[PDB]
């Protein structure tokens, strides 16, 4: 009966040089926080992988898959190529069931409505920061949207998608908090203001100094309208 540690370094080796980044859970970490509207439809002690792309993904993932037999037109490139390493995961633990979000084979809901960043926090990969965060906050009416923040990347990452393992059962899984890396009210004020307000401004994805960013071209990509970015970039 394969272990949470063995299955980790397995998808890891399958995704890691690619740019991706995993992180274990227990589906009932998740659960527990939402109204069932959100919740995955599984046994609490399930396995759950939340997998992340940092600044690499770009270059080890991206750039080559645009290169590649595999994409197809109308359809997000980056998508594509999410699904398409996902994918791969799948093939790399034949002997066992494996189920994806977002499940590209299943097109309408309910694929389950995943809340991706409480996932990526009770996962310990990346302290989701919510308007709830700051006491008092000054901002009365406004629509605060939170967001999650990487020890190591700050902003500079992507939520990408969670594996599941339906029939792993993991009830003594040791859960991690994850790194609270913008602790101070004042901090976590211009965080969410730079998030909800500033504009051709990256600088909310610095609330902790990352030690890497995305490139100028990383960069130039997801700030192109998509009609232009493959002709643009080349």
């Amino acid at each position: 009966e394969p272990k949470v540690a063995e299955l980790k370094q397995k998808i890891e080796d399958t995704l890691c040089p690619f740019g991706f980044e995993v992180y274990p859970f227990q589906v009932a970490w998740y659960n527990e926080l939402l109204p069932p509207a959100f919740h995955l439809p599984l046994p609490g002690p399930t396995l759950a992988f939340l997998v992340l792309s940092t600044p690499a993904m770009f270059d080890r993932a991206l750039k080559p898959f645009l290169q590649s037999c595999h994409l197809r037109m109308l359809t997000d490139p980056v998508d594509q190529c999410v699904a398409y390493h996902l994918g791969r995961v799948r093939e790399s633990l034949p002997e066992l069931q494996i189920e994806i979000i977002a499940d590209y084979e299943v097109h309408p809901n309910r694929r389950p409505k995943i809340l991706a960043q409480t996932a990526a926090h009770v996962a310990g990969a990346a302290y989701y920061y919510q308007r709830q965060d700051v006491e008092a906050d000054p901002w009365g009416n406004q629509r605060i949207s939170g967001v999650c923040i990487h020890p190591r990347f700050g902003g500079w990452f992507a939520i990408r998608g969670v594996v599941l393992l339906p029939g792993i059962e993991v009830p003594d899984l040791p859960p991690r908090k994850p790194h609270d890396c913008v602790p101070t009210r004042a901090d976590r004020i211009a965080l969410l203001e730079g998030f909800n307000f500033h504009w051709r401004d990256w600088t909310y994805r610095d609330a902790v100094t990352p030690q890497e960013r995305y490139s100028e071209e990383q960069k130039a990509y997801f700030s192109t309208p998509p009609a232009q970015r493959l002709a643009l970039l080349g």
